[PDB]
């Protein structure tokens, strides 16, 4: 599963470990124990979020930086990144389309807005080129690149801690370019375990965006 | 799906595993934006100089049977997720550790080993029947089991991945540490080895602290 | 501060490190009543908890430990227990009559309390038969109850805290733990005031803390 | 105490909870014997008991360069608080022609400062200009370079401080970074004088400690 995020940014399931049975078997030990259906329902509504936390996954993920570091502020997970220290960078930026300035009165049309971003994104990108070629060192040289420059990093969560990320990251108030990476995820998500899902939107779900908006 | 018997009643039993060794090479390799020679190589050179983010990316789900003191010890390993029978909630089993006699190789003491069996099943069981009494009377679950001993079997679901499985082993894989949780220990140890070869025998040449594997 | 639990244990503050001010000088990122305790309200009633990281407490518990294994499970935070190889007792919870308030037991409550007494003391003297016969403690103590009292040093957080409040300080939670709770509840609010208030106002998820 | 780092950053200490015998206190689960209270602590060292150093905790202020902030906030066993470029300074971190010393260049290492200040200035630019034009913050700032500095809070208990300082106080880190790690040892030291001599013989993996004073 692959799925393409903003202008050449993207999200792909990797591993996975269990499913929906698996926060089932892992709930039953406490009373020594279609009803598996009904004991997830009952588990979400009533706080007993631990056995979610039986079911795991690994992404692949490219993104912006400032999504990035927006998406690392959760610390109950794994990730690792490539790293711009050891490696040559891309020329690969994020260039936000015309519609995206759409809402907002602006002296510049959104074409303009789109050009400037642009042309800043190549004097920014050819003075990389002339240092990391002067002998200039890497790590030091890419402290030029903007913000909107493509990264790519593996992220290994469990399920608990993924409704977390989607209760603050699929939501209105967060920015919109990681509200798009958020539906992804949250599809994926539903398309591995479906009953937790359908019971998370419909008992602890706390954003706003998934419930006006398919898978 | 791994099993092992552990003292009299215990056991230690796998019931899931998320990717292997290559899954951290994946996850390292992704640094430099990048064959089995060179695979192995670089598990050994992560593990040699201290890299074991990439171990992250292993996880495991295993099934225990084992006694209260020991249970005890083993929750204080923090990064992990853990699922236990309730004993509030209901009927306790008529499970408890007794020790064999050779528990006792290397101590001299006043009784033969053998008694010190038998005392100990006695106490138990004379505790044991106390509970079911007060619990006939009426008297709720959660309070009537505060007379059962800790040598009373309990049972939990633990996902631990790679990287804090092998804390685990530095601490509870060495003769410091009680012999029960050693037992223990050596039977995590084989399953983590039996689905993790390349990863298991770099961490017993460049950091395993403990001294019984 | 110390505050006596059941029959012979206790909550007692050892240390904390800031106060209410604490989470809005994180909010702000620098460093009026009024202005403050309104940020402290806000803050709460959006979700935004980050803040309240910034304020940690150490208290010295002294529990039964079955109390104790419930409380341990709260990952979230730092434990020391006693071990006997630095700084040992034996003592044991015994439950009131009152305890069995309520249920309609068919011996007299006093005698559930004297069947728990009796089993201690076989049990307890079956330990120290054991030790003077030269069988380890480590062995020797397993026949021990779970009404054993132990102690230890716990460091937390607020925001775990709350969260601890939240599981413990409510009526699901077991009797006994209640009580632990509500000293700890107590001894939070004397320290954070403000943080505490909002907390009863907008994200308290128990029941009995609104009680009393 | 505050201590300045690189061209415009620092590290400030805004609270502590505790000292050495915070550690002796739990380690022993109690409550006065100098001799024997600092034997403990390397005893404790020594043998791996690292707990007992986490009733121990520091909050500091930092300012620091973005690219340096998103190595650092790596440790996951922390408190982080920063200032939201979505919401809440013509501020960026310029090198020294001191700092491409030991690299053989094509051009004069005094190029290099003025290439890279240029490229910041003219980013900048934009960027203000965009603002002006009705763009959202959140959307104009993404021109803006790495180098651009940031602020935070940290809280961290001493057994956390101690892993970030054998991975950070190290000549395998960025020189960057480097720097940083050194105040938040210098504070350290200051604080709690017992833990950290016992840490920089038993447990201190790093290098750059043990040849750097305080
Ligand atoms: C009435 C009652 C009945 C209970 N019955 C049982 C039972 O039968 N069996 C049993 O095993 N336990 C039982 N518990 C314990 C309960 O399941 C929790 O383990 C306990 O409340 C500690 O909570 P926590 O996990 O939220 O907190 P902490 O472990 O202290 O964690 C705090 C927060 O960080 C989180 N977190 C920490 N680690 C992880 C992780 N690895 N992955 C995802 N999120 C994480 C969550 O957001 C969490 O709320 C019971 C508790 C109560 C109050
Ligand atoms: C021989 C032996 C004797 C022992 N004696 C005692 C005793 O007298 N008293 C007692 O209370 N316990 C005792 N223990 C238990 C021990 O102190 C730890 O609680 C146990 O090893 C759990 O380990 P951990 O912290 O390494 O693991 P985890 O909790 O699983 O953590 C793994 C890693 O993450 C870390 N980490 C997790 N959370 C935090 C945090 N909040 N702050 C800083 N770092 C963190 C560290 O790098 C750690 O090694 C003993 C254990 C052994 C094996
Ligand atoms: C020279 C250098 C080069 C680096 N290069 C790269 C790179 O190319 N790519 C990249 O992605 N990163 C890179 N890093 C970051 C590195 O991979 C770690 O993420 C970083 O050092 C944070 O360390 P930590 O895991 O030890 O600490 P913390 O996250 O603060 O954790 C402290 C302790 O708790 C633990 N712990 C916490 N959470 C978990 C968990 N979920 N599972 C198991 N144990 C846990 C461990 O015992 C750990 O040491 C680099 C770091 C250095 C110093
Ligand atoms: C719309 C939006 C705006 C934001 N604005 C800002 C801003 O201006 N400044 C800023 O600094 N950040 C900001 N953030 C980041 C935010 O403060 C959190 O750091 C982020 O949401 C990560 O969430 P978390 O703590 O719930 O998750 P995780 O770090 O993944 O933790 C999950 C659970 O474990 C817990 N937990 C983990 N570690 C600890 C700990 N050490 N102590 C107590 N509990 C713990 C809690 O129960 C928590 O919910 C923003 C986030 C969003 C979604």
């Amino acid at each position: 599963m692959k799925i393409d995020i903003l202008d050449k940014g993207f999200v792909e399931l990797v591993d996975v470990m269990g499913n929906d049975l698996s926060a089932v078997r892992a709930a039953r030990v406490s009373f020594d124990m279609e009803r598996d259906r009904h004991l997830i329902e009952y588990l979400m509504k009533h706080g007993h979020e631990t056995p979610f936390e039986h079911i795991v996954f690994t992404f692949h993920v490219k993104a912006p930086i400032f999504v990035a570091r927006q998406w690392f502020r959760h610390r109950i997970a794994s990730y690792n990144e490539l790293s711009g220290r050891y490696s040559k960078l891309s020329y690969e930026f994020y260039i936000p389309s015309p519609e995206r300035l759409e809402g907002y009165k602006t002296t510049i049309p959104p074409e303009r807005v789109t050009e400037k971003i642009s042309e800043i994104v190549d004097k920014a990108y050819r003075t990389y080129l002339e240092l990391i070629e002067s002998g200039v060192p890497r790590e030091v040289a890419r402290i030029v690149l903007p913000l909107n420059l493509y990264t790519r990093f593996f992220w290994t969560v469990n399920a608990r801690s993924l409704m977390n990320f989607l209760n603050l990251r699929a939501d209105s108030h967060a920015q919109w370019e990681i509200q798009q990476y958020a539906l992804a995820i949250a599809r994926i998500f539903k398309e591995k375990c479906p009953w937790t899902f359908e019971a998370f939107l419909k008992y602890a779900y706390k954003g706003d965006i998934l419930k006006e908006v398919q898978v």
